[PDB]
């Protein structure tokens, strides 16, 4: 059931292979070439012959990889701008000769795809998506699960330098003039700007580096609007395209009245995958979906985290409403480090969170889940991003996970015969069955959980 997308842009041509058409497909393979098909289209109306030759040879390799991988589906998409070149129809025929069926996306289709890519990764998004590619900048309004409007501007990476050279304010003038024709910007002020595309992913990675962001995670990385113009000077003083991307981001975000610059790990390709799902599947939480799959493939006994979540959550009914799903995700990942040596499991599980591909998740939630999972695997607390109350909360989550996983041996259906409750500075483990699971190691884990609640522990048989 593996599937592929070939994304033919004005600059980058990319093959991505995914494990299946699911709510959050895993990436099996990724390869790109900077073929620069669109570079000379504005000047001559023609694609360079050298770009055509490179594109065809690399696309032939991508087609061949799809054959040996026995992909069940392969979708090849291109832009209307390249089709519309004087030799664009010829190029598309040459691509057909490879064996590839090329779907040409209009500006509308392409903007819809990038917008739904962001909605796939950030389901409650409400703002403007900017997909900066080689030939164009797509701006897309997203709100309440839907793409609301969009527009395409000729401000791709390959385009910015000619404008900036004209004068100091030429890029600002260009955006000012263009935005007068876009009637929906007025209803989209003071919202996040969701950054999509390779150029702005590189820029966000540069920003994390120069700010010594402790562990840099791309998805949901947030920059203040006043930040891009400063990166222009950072690049200038390090010891071109990056500078152009920062200049465009500064001007665009200011004229949009954007209040935050939010990186999305997902873009046009994930939007195409999302739109291929039926309506009900699109509404599934992608963090929970992917964390569930991870425990299915990684666990000793497949995914046992749902019953674990229901059991431990009798301690956490008063958690902030938005945190239930984070506690849930941690429970779904609670068996995913079992193959590491015991003394490394806490480090290993943290790296699965901090160095994995997860969406539906921001930095604070990543820290909550990682802290809880590390504690669940730690047999030996403060946290810079987390509040003290949430640090304590995550330690309690982790100790409850640890107790439940130890009590059940990981076969969490057995937890249905017990309850774990907090009241009046007492932590009470009640058995209504499976009484034989009581033991000294369970009592030690129970005492540790109680310590995290500043509580005294009791065991009750019912
Ligand atoms: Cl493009
Ligand atoms: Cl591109
Ligand atoms: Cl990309
Ligand atoms: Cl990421
Ligand atoms: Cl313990
Ligand atoms: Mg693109």
């Amino acid at each position: 059931g593996s599937i592929g997308i070939i994304d033919i842009g004005s600059n980058s041509i990319r093959l991505v292979v995914y494990d299946q058409l699911s709510r959050a497909p895993r990436i099996l393979f990724n390869e790109k070439i900077s073929a620069q098909l669109g570079r000379n289209i504005p000047v001559d109306g023609r694609i360079d012959e050298k770009a055509i030759e490179l594109a065809i040879s690399e696309l032939t390799r991508f087609w061949k990889l799809a054959q040996i991988m026995e992909l069940s589906s392969l979708r090849t998409v291109a832009t209307a701008a390249v089709r519309d070149a004087k030799n664009g129809a010829f190029l598309l025929g040459e691509i057909a000769k490879i064996g590839l069926e090329v779907e040409v996306l209009s500006g509308e289709e392409a903007g819809y795809a990038s917008g739904y890519g962001v909605l796939s990764a950030i389901p409650d998004a409400d703002g403007i998506v900017g997909d900066l590619g080689g030939g164009s900048l797509e701006l897309i309004r997203v709100s309440k699960g839907r793409v609301k409007d969009r527009v395409s501007l000729p401000l791709g990476v390959l385009r910015i330098a000619d404008i900036r050279k004209k004068s100091r304010n030429a890029l600002d003038n260009f955006i000012s003039e263009a935005f007068k024709k876009i009637d929906w910007l007025a209803d989209a002020r003071d919202l996040p700007f969701y950054m999509v595309g390779g150029a702005w992913r590189s820029l966000a990675k540069l920003d994390m580096h120069v700010r010594h962001y402790p562990i840099p995670v791309l998805h949901n990385y947030i920059m203040s609007p006043d930040r891009p113009s400063k990166l222009i000077r950072v690049i200038q003083r390090n010891n071109e395209q990056l500078s152009d991307a920062a200049a465009l981001l500064a001007v665009v975000s200011r004229h949009l009245h954007s209040r935050a610059l939010v990186t999305s790990a997902y873009g046009l390709r994930e939007g195409l995958l999302y739109l291929s799902l039926d309506k009900a599947t699109r509404k599934l939480d992608p963090l929970l979906w992917s964390a569930n799959q991870r425990g299915e493939t990684a666990g000793r006994f497949y995914q046992q985290g749902e019953a674990l979540y229901d059991w431990m959550s009798t301690l956490f009914a008063q958690d902030p409403p938005a945190y239930h799903r984070l506690r849930h995700a941690a429970c779904l990942l609670a068996d995913s480090a079992w193959q590491a040596n015991p003394d490394f499991r806490a480090e290993q599980i943290l790296s699965i969170i901090l160095h994995g591909r997860w969406v539906g998740l921001d930095a604070y939630g990543r820290a909550l889940i990682g802290q809880a999972l590390a504690v669940s695997y730690d047999g030996a607390i403060t946290n810079n991003l987390l509040s003290e109350a949430d640090t304590i909360r995550a330690v309690r989550w982790g100790k409850a996970i640890r107790l439940g996983m130890r009590l059940s041996g990981g076969v969490t259906t057995s937890l249905k015969k017990s309850t774990i409750l907090y009241r009046n500075n007492k932590i009470i483990l009640q058995f209504s069955g499976n009484y034989k699971l009581k033991g000294e190691t369970v009592l030690r884990r129970l005492r540790s959980l109680a310590s995290s609640f500043e509580a005294s522990e009791v065991v009750e048989f019912l």
